[PDB]
C-alpha cells in the first residue's frame, strides 16, 4: 500500500498540453480514443513515462503513430503504464492509445458509468485513469477536445466541457457530439454525460459586463417537474457571487445534470456540474422541506467552485481543504443570506461539533492539511470540509467584513490563472491585516498552525468584577490534547467575538468587540464597567473549539432569555443540558454498578424549565430557534463529554430528562402544535415552485419536533392529531406522521399509506425508507428485513443503501443493542457493499467512528465486527485503509 506524503512534492518530468478524445458508447462497451500532445519538462532526469490506467483494456498504444508492443517497449498492469525511457522522446511527442472500458458494469460510480440510462463521468479524485491513461494528478494542466458518439435514441443529449462546435449524424442511427475546451483545466475537472435528458432552461446577464450566459439543468424525462428550485438556486448563487465578492461567470453557459446514482451531493466539472438527484431535484408534493435547503447549499457550492478550485486550482490533493473549507465557507455565507433565520447558522454548528468533533477525536483525527494519504477517497472527509470552513470562516471574523473582501479578492487577482497552496491564501489575508491593523510588522504566521495541527481546542474562563473601580476580567485558557499527529500541541490564533450583557435590563455594555487569543493564556480588562456583567461569549461560534465557559446556570438562563447572539443563547441552553446528562448519566451509572434497590434523580432545573416556556410562549421569537431549545443536545456531541460511554444509561437519562420537560411544559407544546398549524401548513404557494419561505418550514420543523414529544409522552388523544397529520399535502408532515405513530398501534397503517404514497417517485421513496429506518420501534429489526425483502433488495444505489441502514444506526437504544446484533447488521452491509462499491461502504463505516468512545463491552462488539470486516479476503484499499486507521492498527 503506497503513502503519499507532503513533504515530497515534486512537479512532473512530463506535459500534456493538450487532449484529444473520441468516446464511442455502446451498448456492451465503450471504445476510448485519446491523443495526448505531450513535452519533456524542465524536472525530466531521463525517467520512464508512466501513466495512471486503472482497469482498462488496451487495444493499441503509440507514440508519435507507431504502435508500441507490450514487452518490449512497455508494461501494463492494470494500474500503471510504463514505457521505457529507451523508447520515450527527448522533445514534443504524440501519445495516443485505444481502451475499451464498460461503463454498464461500473457500480463503483468512479469514471466513466451508467446511472439508469444515463451515461455519465465522475473524476474528482483519481477517476480520470479510469477512461483512459494521463498523469492523473491536479497540477497536470491541458486543453481538452472531446468527442462523444452513441445511439440517437436512447443517447440524444451529448454534454462535455466547453464549446459544442460540431453535431453530426452516423450511419447506424447513431450521432456525435464534438466539444472543445480551450481554457486548461486539470483532468478531474472532465466530464461527460449522455441520455435521453429533459431540460428546463434560462438566460443569465451578469453584473457588470453584462455577459449572456444560458443556464441549463437536467434530469430524466419521469422527473422534469422537479428542475424549478435548482434554476432558480443557481441564479441566485450567481448574483451572490456578483454582490457579496464582486464575481462574475467567466463561461457562455452552465449546465447541471442530475443522476440517480452519485456517491456525494455533486461535483463541479467545470460548466458542467453533475448532482446526485437528492441534491438538485425537488417538489413541494414530493419532496420533504430539508430538500430545499439541501439544493441551495449543494448548486451554491458547486457553483462558488467556479473561481475556488476551477479558476484557482489545487497544486496537489494536500491542498483540498484550500478549495473545499473555503468554498464551504462562501456557501455558507451565501445561504445565511438565502434564508435569513438564525438557525442556518445553528445547524452547521451542531453538525459541527457533533460529528466533526467526534472525528476529531477519534483515531481518524487529522489536520485540515494532512501530511499522508493512501486512498485519495478516503480523504474527503468532515475535517477538510467543514472544520475547513470555520477555518476560512475566521479569516473574515478576525478583519471584519470590508478587509476580508479585500483580502479575498487580492487572493483570486493574484492567483486567478494558476495552482495555489494554503500558504498563498494566508498570505492575502495577511496583506489584509496588515492594513487593517496598520503596520507591515503584522502577520499571520501563527494562524497557519490552523492548517497543520489536529483535535479540538479547549477553551476555558476565569472572570473577575472589581464593583468599585468599575473593572471586569476575562482569563482566558487555551488546550488541545495532545494526539498522533503532535505530542506537544502549540497555542492557536483564536479570535472570540463577545459581548457583555447587563443582567438587569438585558443591554449591551460594549461595542463589537473581537478577542484575539494568540497564548496560550492571557487576562482582557475593560474598563467602565458599570456592573457586573454576563459574558456572551464566542458570538456566532467564533471558532471551532470546545467552550467551556463557567457559567452558572443562572447566568445561561438568562443569557438565553436576553442575549442578542443566537449562538450564545443556543449553546447556554446547551450547556445547561449537558450539565443536566452529566449528572443524571452519573446518578443512573451508580444505580447500575452498585445495583441500586433504589436511588435519587437529580430534577431539571425548574427555571431553565420557565426559561423555555417564556420563550415558547412569546409570539415572537424564532420558530426554527424553538425546536432547538425543546431538543436535547445530539448524541453523538454527549458523547464528547463521557468516557466508556453506556449507550443504554444514556437513552435511560434522556429519556428521563425529556419526561421531567415534558411533564411540566406538554399542554404547552400541544397549545403550540395547534395554534402553528395555519402559517405552517399556509398552502397559498404549494403550486409555486419557486417560492420557498424557509421560516414557514421551520414552523413545520417546531410543529413536527412538537409533535414527536407529545407523541413519546401519550399526550390524552394525540394519535387524532396524528392522523391528521397524516393527510396533509405536505411530505414533511406526512412522513413525519409515521414516524411518531411509531408509538401507537396504527403504525403499520401509516407504514403502509405513506409506502403508497411514496412508492413512485424515486427520491420520496428513499425520505419513506429513512423514516422506517428512524422509526422508534422495539421491532425495528423485523421491520429491517422486510425493507430488504420488500423494496430494498438487491439495488446498488447509494442512496437506497444509505437510506435503510444509516439512520438506523442513529438509534441510540437499539443499534447499540448489547448482542451486538446492531453492529453485526451493518457490518454484513459494508462488507456487501465494499463488493461494488468501495467508497460508499466506507461512508457506511460511520457509526463505528467512536467505538473507542463506549463502554467496555461495547467496544469490544465492535472491534470484533471490524476485525472481520478487515479479514475479508477480497477488502477493497478503500476499506482495509480506513479500518486499520480506525482500529490503531
Ligand atoms: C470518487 N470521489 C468523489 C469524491 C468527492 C467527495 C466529495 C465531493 C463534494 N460533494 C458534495 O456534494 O459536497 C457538498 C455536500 C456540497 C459539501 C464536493 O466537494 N463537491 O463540490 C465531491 C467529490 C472524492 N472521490
Ligand atoms: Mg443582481
Ligand atoms: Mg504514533
Ligand atoms: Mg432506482
Ligand atoms: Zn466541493
Amino acid at each position: 500500500p503506497k503513502i503519499h506524503y507532503r513533504k515530497d512534492y515534486k512537479p512532473s518530468g512530463f506535459i500534456i498540453n493538450q487532449v484529444t478524445l473520441n468516446i464511442n458508447i455502446h451498448d456492451q462497451e465503450t471504445i476510448v480514443r485519446s491523443v495526448l500532445d505531450m513535452d519533456i519538462s524542465k524536472h525530466n532526469v531521463g525517467e520512464d513515462l508512466v501513466f495512471d490506467g486503472v482497469g482498462l483494456k488496451i487495444n493499441e498504444i503509440s507514440i508519435n503513430n507507431k504502435k508500441l508492443v507490450e514487452g518490449e517497449e512497455y508494461t501494463y498492469d492494470n494500474e500503471f503504464l510504463t514505457i521505457f525511457s529507451k523508447f520515450v522522446p527527448k522533445s514534443k511527442f504524440a501519445f495516443s492509445s485505444e481502451v475499451i472500458i464498460h461503463p454498464e458494469t461500473n457500480y463503483a460510480l468512479t469514471g466513466l458509468y451508467k446511472s439508469k440510462n444515463i451515461i455519465v463521468s465522475q473524476c474528482e479524485a483519481t477517476g480520470f485513469r479510469r477512461i483512459t491513461f494521463f498523469i492523473d494528478r491536479p497540477d497536470m494542466m491541458a486543453k481538452y477536445d472531446v468527442t462523444v458518439t452513441a445511439d440517437k435514441e436512447k443517447y440524444p443529449v451529448l454534454l462535455s466541457n466547453g464549446d459544442k462546435v460540431n453535431e453530426f449524424e452516423i450511419p447506424g442511427g447513431r450521432h456525435g457530439a464534438r466539444f472543445n475546451d480551450p481554457p486548461l483545466k486539470p483532468c478531474y475537472l472532465f466530464a461527460v454525460v449522455a441520455g435521453d435528458l429533459k431540460h428546463l432552461s434560462a438566460t443569465y446577464i451578469t453584473k457588470y459586463t453584462k455577459k449572456k450566459v444560458e443556464l441549463y439543468v437536467f434530469s430524466e424525462e419521469k422527473y422534469v417537474s422537479k428542475l424549478q428550485w435548482a434554476l432558480e438556486c443557481l441564479k441566485k448563487s450567481m448574483a451572490f457571487d456578483e454582490d457579496y465578492f464582486g464575481l462574475e461567470y467567466d463561461l457562455s453557459r452552465l449546465n447541471l445534470v442530475a443522476v440517480s446514482d452519485f456517491n456525494v451531493g455533486a461535483m463541479e466539472n467545470k460548466g458542467l456540474n453533475i448532482f446526485n438527484a437528492n441534491s438538485l431535484l425537488a417538489s413541494k408534493k414530493n419532496s420533504i422541506d430539508f430538500s430545499y435547503a439541501r439544493i441551495l447549499t449543494v448548486v451554491g457550492h458547486e457553483y462558488f467552485h467556479q473561481y475556488t478550485g476551477n479558476r484557482v486550482t489545487l497544486r496537489d490533493w494536500f491542498q483540498l481543504t484550500l478549495k473545499e473549507g473555503l468554498t464551504v465557507h462562501r456557501e455558507n455565507l451565501f445561504s445565511e443570506e438565502m434564508t435569513k433565520t438564525v438557525t442556518t447558522r445553528l445547524s452547521h454548528v451542531d453538525l459541527l461539533r457533533s460529528v466533526q468533533f467526534l472525528e476529531d477525536s477519534s483515531p481518524l483525527s487529522h489536520p485540515i492539511r494532512p501530511e499522508s494519504y493512501v486512498s485519495m477517497e478516503n480523504f474527503y472527509t468532515t475535517t477538510v470540509y467543514d472544520k475547513g470552513s470555520e477555518v476560512m470562516r475566521m479569516y473574515l471574523t478576525i478583519l471584519g467584513e470590508e478587509y476580508y473582501k479585500k483580502g479575498f479578492d487580492i487572493y483570486i487577482k493574484k492567483n486567478d490563472g494558476n495552482t495555489a497552496t494554503c500558504e498563498d491564501f494566508n498570505y492575502a489575508m495577511e496583506q489584509a491585516y496588515k492594513m487593517k491593523k496598520a503596520d507591515n510588522s503584522a502577520n499571520l504566521n501563527q494562524y497557519l498552525l490552523w492548517f497543520s495541527q489536529s483535535g479540538t481546542p479547549h477553551v476555558s474562563f476565569k472572570y473577575n468584577y472589581d464593583a468599585e473601580k468599575k473593572q471586569y476580567s476575562i482569563h482566558v485558557n487555551q488546550y488541545t490534547k495532545p494526539d498522533e499527529n503532535q505530542k506537544e500541541k502549540k497555542p492557536l490564533f483564536i479570535p472570540i467575538s463577545v459581548g457583555l450583557i447587563n443582567p438587569e435590563n438585558g443591554k449591551e455594555m460594549i461595542s463589537q468587540t473581537t478577542l484575539e487569543l494568540t497564548k496560550e493564556s492571557d487576562t482582557f480588562v475593560f474598563n467602565n464597567i458599570a456592573v457586573k456583567p454576563i459574558p456572551s461569549l464566542f458570538r456566532g461560534f467564533s471558532a471551532p473549539v470546545y467552550i467551556e465557559d463557567q457559567l452558572t446556570d443562572e447566568e445561561r438562563i438568562l443569557l438565553l432569555k436576553y442575549d442578542s447572539d443566537a449562538f450564545v443563547r443556543y449553546n447556554s441552553c446547551t450547556n445547561i443540558y449537558m450539565k443536566q446528562i452529566l449528572m443524571n448519566y452519573n446518578e443512573f451509572l451508580k444505580a447500575k454498578n452498585e445495583k441500586l434497590e433504589s436511588f435519587q434523580l437529580t430534577p431539571v432545573n425548574a427555571q431553565f424549565i420557565d426559561a423555555i416556556k417564556y420563550l415558547l410562549e412569546d409570539p415572537h421569537a424564532d420558530a426554527g430557534f424553538k425546536s432547538y431549545i425543546v431538543s436535547l443536545p445530539q448524541d453523538r456531541y454527549i458523547i464528547n463529554f463521557v468516557s466508556n460511554l453506556d449507550t443504554d444509561v444514556l437513552a435511560d437519562t434522556k429519556e428521563y430528562i425529556y419526561k421531567q420537560i415534558g411533564d411540566k411544559l406538554n399542554d404547552v407544546y400541544y397549545k403550540m402544535f395547534k395554534s402553528l398549524e395555519a402559517k405552517a401548513d399556509d398552502l397559498t404557494y404549494f403550486n409555486d415552485e419557486s417560492h420557498v419561505d424557509f421560516d414557514q418550514m421551520n414552523m413545520r420543523t417546531l410543529r413536527n419536533t412538537l409533535l414527536s414529544l407529545l407523541s413519546k409522552a401519550q399526550y390524552p388523544n394525540i394519535l387524532n392529531e396524528i392522523i391528521e397529520h397524516s393527510k396533509s399535502p405536505y411530505p414533511s408532515n406526512w412522513l413525519t406522521s409515521l414516524s411518531v405513530s411509531a408509538y401507537f398501534d396504527k403504525y403499520f397503517e401509516l407504514y403502509d399509506k405513506t409506502y403508497k404514497l411514496s412508492k413512485d417517485d424515486e427520491l420520496l421513496l428513499q425520505e419513506w425508507l429513512k423514516t422506517v429506518s428512524r422509526s422508534d420501534r422495539k421491532d425495528i429489526y423485523e421491520i429491517l428485513k422486510k425493507l430488504e425483502n420488500e423494496v430494498l433488495k438487491d439495488s446498488k444505489n447509494p442512496n437506497d443503501i444509505r437510506a435503510v441502514y444509516l439512520p438506523f444506526t442513529n438509534n441510540l437504544r437499539r443499534f447499540h443493542d448489547i448482542s451486538g446484533k446492531g453492529y453485526k447488521l451493518i457490518a454484513e452491509v459494508i462488507t456487501k457493499t465494499d463488493k461494488f462499491n468501495p467508497m460508499v461502504a466506507t461512508q457506511l463505516c460511520e457509526p463505528f467512528k467512536l467505538w473507542n468512545k463506549l463502554d467496555t463491552k461495547r467496544q469490544e462488539l465492535m472491534l470484533n465486527e471490524m476485525n472481520t470486516m478487515l479479514q475479508e479476503p477480497q477488502i477493497s484499499n478503500n476499506l482495509k485503509e480506513y479500518l486499520l486507521r480506525l482500529t490503531n492498527k
